[PDB]
């Protein structure tokens, strides 16, 4: 049944993300005291430009391309199945079998001084099927 | 009953934002062509800064401080009151109670080279009680 | 410069109004798709019987008074600040400075079988800050 | 120049129509009193159901339909080429070059209980070259 | 019944008239105040020389041969029909039924000791349907 | 340089295990508010009879066995490519990249009434990458 | 400068216990014959409940409390100081210089079918100086 | 009923002894290998000048006098409750019960060239109960 | 029966020899106050180096190889058939029969200060028949 | 030069025997703690009857002939060397030493009232070479 459900539901409390130029030996030790796994890799301006990952991370250093003193720019996992938050439990539960994780993007348009619309994408978290679990434990009771 | 309904529900689609550089009068068409009032005044890396409204911008054009030709940047609009994504429609109704608008941002932690955490606010859309009503008048549908 | 510019000048088009039966919510997806936020309440025969303003509706929704699938005519907003065709700009950019929409209206006199005179007043549109912003922002590219 | 101006700045102070049911001595009357020529005939909806003038009067009469205490609705006028305000001068100018009057309408769109659009005509006032005559000279100081 | 009544028993109010050299503005807006459509123009005395009206002064206004500040002499209509005092209604009925005004006339015959019969063919005014339908329910309350 | 690291050294502090009887919910909530991701399965006498990962619970809740109110009993994940803790951090490299984990085996040899050994094996710990990537930058200081 | 190193790194490859069902002297011949003086007893579920040595051995068989054919449950030591492997080795050097042998111990947590926490405590190995002198004689080969 | 027994019964295996300039270490693997616990220090001529017990060598690193490499001359243990072959089984027993080991010795009449008569005493072995638990092992099926 | 017996339980009187260095005479001295038949002959280190019987003598002092005064070590006897204290009491009885006297010897396995395996051998006793016939009326109250 | 010497100073002081009724053990025991070797067996008169040593005793016992509980008389050993004390030293020791014992006989030479002579022939003692040996030592002093 949980299928049903949507994105936006699942409380994505997930606003943490790396810069580039983080060192890859400190975000082993956030993601750890965190529990956490997986990190978004944007800009300052936050603009969605990558991943990291244990899976690619343990490789990587492994691979000896890099130390963990390094930076997470050299080994950013960019391959994410990211989704939207419109979308529903079914296309999540889909995805989320492959890899443990997906981005859900925010879009942001503005608009320049002659009226010219852009468009910028935003984190709004980085899932995983405990916060499906997590989610599908408890919710229940009201909209099953 | 709908305003227990949780904030996200709403089905906020309201990406349009605009840099403070824009031109009023281009600023106007741009709500008008959307039907549109009032639209969120930020950088190009999406930093909330301000809003601008219909009372804010008749006010100051009428006054004289702009020109339909001047930018938005000199009358931006800020005494907005601000709620959160994840909070309830009950307050967001009482805080939509006494405005013609509310803003609700979000929030995307950044975490340094050095690995320390830089908290960055982030909109999320804008709502009036168009989208309450909207969403209720669907939700007479879905209290099913 | 345009607040000497006649009423008549700005060109409010649409003459769109409701009668006091329809349903709240039906009129306020009718106005939100147009992007509206007003209509007058007038009888079949056209008479100008009063308003409804989202403003006057967000309150009495949330004041408990009406559904969203009551009608409008218990919420009508009958109160306005109104102002006639053959009066000047600044004065109903004035009226619209403290407010959140204006009305203005259109005289007529009917004359009976025994020729006894009469009055009607019909609605000439419905005028916002926008038709003035937007009006002035195109009547500068001609006489400014 | 002034055959390319709009019709709403002719200063078309002509709220006056008549129903039906009036008698022919009493239309005479009130527009000879007016120094008028014509006079819109309209229920007491304002609905635009007819006209009435010196020529269909005249002819009435001497054909003998209607004596002076008949009603005028028994012969009423109803052909007319008719504009509407949101049109040129020039229009209206080439209008009433053959007629002997010029007939200008208004728009109203109400809506029922059920959301169902209804565009209804109504009547703006009669206009002569008089009205141009008058306002030819006036405009002629503000854009000429 | 009416159509036997004498010309002259209609009381014309009275004659309203100007000369050539004055512009056609000035008497065109003179007239219309009165509410009047036509108007005659004689010598210093009221000899039949000129005839304008509305109608013909649209016309060739229109037609750009003569300006609202061109002298009233241009915009003569004098290719009238003309009838005389001693006529009756029905006279006027096959007058007044296709033009839109009718001229009367009369003589001023004056004696002098100039040693010759006098002849001067005053304007007896202007008269139309008004006059006519007027002049039938004031005599339909003489005949009661 | 950290291949040359041996198992032993890394100090898995994790005593932590579940029985076949756990809940699918309670055990995914276990972890995740810990912050783990997998818990080894064995009886109350210690014996590895299972392996509990997300990514085949994800996977079972989707496989429609298992419910959260489900046992893990029913859905025992079994394989896994354990290690030895005599070995060294080059094993640790080659074997944990394939999959997330693998665990540590301890060993025990009882002896029976007649002096019959018996052999045991026993839980000495469950690693990730984080352990040793935790450990590679410590180890930069005792022992390299 | 050995006392600061890890026990871990000691070699303790002593999975070797026995029941308390046994015999007494089959035991004392088992650690006879592969070369131990004293061998850890646990329940088959391999929980720590007692110890067994020469000491506990010669004394209690020469009170005559046991025959040698009598089993080894009966004489269960018990009174050993423990230490668990994530200690020092100087922490193993101020235990044998009193005792005649030493225990460590390893500890495992298991959680319930309702989630709740029980530990286990298993034995690591059973451990005398000899493996310190054995170790520290063999490890200064690796630093040196 | 052992105790009644003889101590040149219990069958020796055999004299492994050192002298004292050997490495500390040596012993220490020495004893290990064969399993042994202790050794007596003897000269080149087998007089008996000392032993060297597992006490003793843990105490002597511990203590820092020696190191594992250094001779056992400088730790030479000689506090043994030493007994005689020809005593009894009882007594050594007795002997055991608070050494861990008990010096068997063995005597040499020797005399000289001038017929002096001499004693030398000569080391018979070494005994810990677990020769006499084993020894009561089997002579009680076969004396018994 | 007694021959099945063995060394050890057997058992020696006394072990009585002497250095090669001593004079003829006062061997005879030594065995005769003694009633020995013979002697061995070891270093003072005890190494078996030689013994000395009466049938050495009987040939020696007649042969005129030695004087009384002479040392035996002149005609040391050698000729022995060696035996162990291992061994059957009827190869013992055997082994003496042929011969008028027998030795038993001891082992002696010690270390240098590399550690290297050496076995020395050490004297245990000399025996006679009167060994067996004084102790077989012993353990035919011990065996039977 | 000792072959000169005679019995009567060699000073053979063996004048105890025994009867053939006395048990071989029992006179094995006397002649072993007094330390001979071989047993002189005569009548009670003295008279030369028997002869027994241990070695054909020992091979007698271990040839299972008798017991050592048998008499002493059936294990004689009379096939000895016999001789006379007249005879010299040289004589003497050439005797003995194809054996470890000779016969000396006693043949005093004075008679009784029996009225006959003969001859009742006692033993004069037992010689052994360690008599001549001591012998020998003993006249290198008188000599010298
Ligand atoms: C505690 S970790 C458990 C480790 C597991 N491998 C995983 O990724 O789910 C999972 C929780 O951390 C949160 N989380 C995951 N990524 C995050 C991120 N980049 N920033 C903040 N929270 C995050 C998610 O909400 C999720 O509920
Ligand atoms: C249809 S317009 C009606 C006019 C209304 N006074 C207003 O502008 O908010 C309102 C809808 O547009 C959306 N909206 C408002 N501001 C927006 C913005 N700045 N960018 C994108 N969508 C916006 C809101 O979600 C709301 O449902
Ligand atoms: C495209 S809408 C933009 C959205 C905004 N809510 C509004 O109505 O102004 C722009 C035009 O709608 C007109 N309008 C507003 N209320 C109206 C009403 N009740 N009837 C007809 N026109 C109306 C305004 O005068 C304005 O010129
Ligand atoms: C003052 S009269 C004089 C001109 C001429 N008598 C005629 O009626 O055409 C004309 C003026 O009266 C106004 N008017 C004409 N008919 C009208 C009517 N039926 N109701 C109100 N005003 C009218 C027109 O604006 C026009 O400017
Ligand atoms: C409004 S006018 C009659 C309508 C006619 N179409 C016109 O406008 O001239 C009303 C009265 O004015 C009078 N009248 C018309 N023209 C006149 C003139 N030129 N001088 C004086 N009176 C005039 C007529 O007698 C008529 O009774
Ligand atoms: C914070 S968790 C992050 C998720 C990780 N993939 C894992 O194994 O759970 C990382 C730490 O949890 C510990 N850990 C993993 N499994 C455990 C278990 N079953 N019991 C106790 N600790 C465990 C590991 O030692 C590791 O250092
Ligand atoms: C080689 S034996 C030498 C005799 C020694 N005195 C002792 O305590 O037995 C000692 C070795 O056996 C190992 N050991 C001790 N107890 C054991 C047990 N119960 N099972 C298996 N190994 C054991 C110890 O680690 C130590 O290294
Ligand atoms: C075979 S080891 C068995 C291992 C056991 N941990 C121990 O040392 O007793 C035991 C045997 O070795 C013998 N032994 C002990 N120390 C000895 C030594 N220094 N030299 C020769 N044998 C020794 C003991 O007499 C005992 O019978
Ligand atoms: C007591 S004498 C018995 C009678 C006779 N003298 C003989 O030697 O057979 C023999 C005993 O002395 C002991 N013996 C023999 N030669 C010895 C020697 N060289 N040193 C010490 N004891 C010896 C033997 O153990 C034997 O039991
Ligand atoms: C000391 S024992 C040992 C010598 C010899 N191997 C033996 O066993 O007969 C020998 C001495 O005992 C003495 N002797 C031998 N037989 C004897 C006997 N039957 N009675 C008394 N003395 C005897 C001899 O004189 C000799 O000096």
């Amino acid at each position: 049944w949980w299928w049903h459900l949507r994105v936006q539901e699942l409380g994505l409390s997930a606003p943490l993300t790396v810069l580039p130029t983080i060192t890859c030996g400190h975000t082993i030790e956030i993601l750890r005291e965190k529990g956490f796994d997986q990190a978004p890799v944007v800009d300052e301006a936050g603009v969605i430009l990558g991943m990291v990952t244990l899976g690619n991370m343990l490789s990587s250093l492994l691979a000896g391309k890099v130390q963990p003193s390094d930076q997470v720019g050299k080994v950013i996992y960019k391959q994410f199945k990211q989704i939207r938050l419109t979308d529903t439990l079914g296309r999540l539960s889909h995805i989320l079998e492959m890899d443990h994780f997906a981005l859900v993007v925010h879009e942001q348009i503005q608009y320049h001084s002659t009226g010219k619309s852009s468009q910028r994408q935003m984190v709004f978290g980085v899932v995983t099927a405990i916060d499906l679990l997590n989610f599908v434990a408890a919710q229940e009771r009201d909209q099953k």
